[PDB]
């Protein structure tokens, strides 16, 4: 699906091919950018606090729990996507791997069936 790996500060570490197609950023452009560039406000400005809250409390909220959210493409367009993150440790520091399943087609099919 699309895959993104970030470090404990929300910085993109790895960014898969399918992620590039989905979000519109190339791997080099994406890497080193904060994961919040992938979501609209008000979430964008808060994401760091979310990662910060968890880091500090050690109390999971959305770890291993998939939820539907609104993502943002490079061109400004937004779209619903299913997201699940796994926590992993490497080199002593924590990393988070997210799997994204695009849901636009589902949202359109559902909107359309409702309209008809
Ligand atoms: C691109 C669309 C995304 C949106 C809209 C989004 C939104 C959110 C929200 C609302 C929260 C906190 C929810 C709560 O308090 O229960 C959160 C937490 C978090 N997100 Fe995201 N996120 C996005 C993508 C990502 C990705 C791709 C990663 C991992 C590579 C990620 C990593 C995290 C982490 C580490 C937390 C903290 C977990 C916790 O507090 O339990 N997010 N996100």
């Amino acid at each position: 699906d699309a895959m993104i790996v970030i470090d404990g500060h929300g910085i993109i570490q790895l960014f898969s091919t399918a992620a590039e197609r989905l979000f519109g950023w190339s791997e080099l452009e994406a890497i080193g950018q904060n994961v919040n560039i992938l979501m609209p406000e008000p979430d964008r400005s808060r994401h760091d606090s979310y990662i910060s809250r968890y880091r500090t409390t050690s109390d999971p909220h959305i770890i291993g729990i998939g939820r539907i959210v609104t993502g943002k493409r490079r061109d400004g367009t937004t779209f619903p996507m299913h997201l699940s993150i796994g926590e992993m440790q490497s080199g002593g520091e924590p990393y988070f791997t997210g799997f994204v399943r695009d849901l636009t087609e589902h949202q359109q099919t559902q909107a359309r069936l409702q309209e008809l």
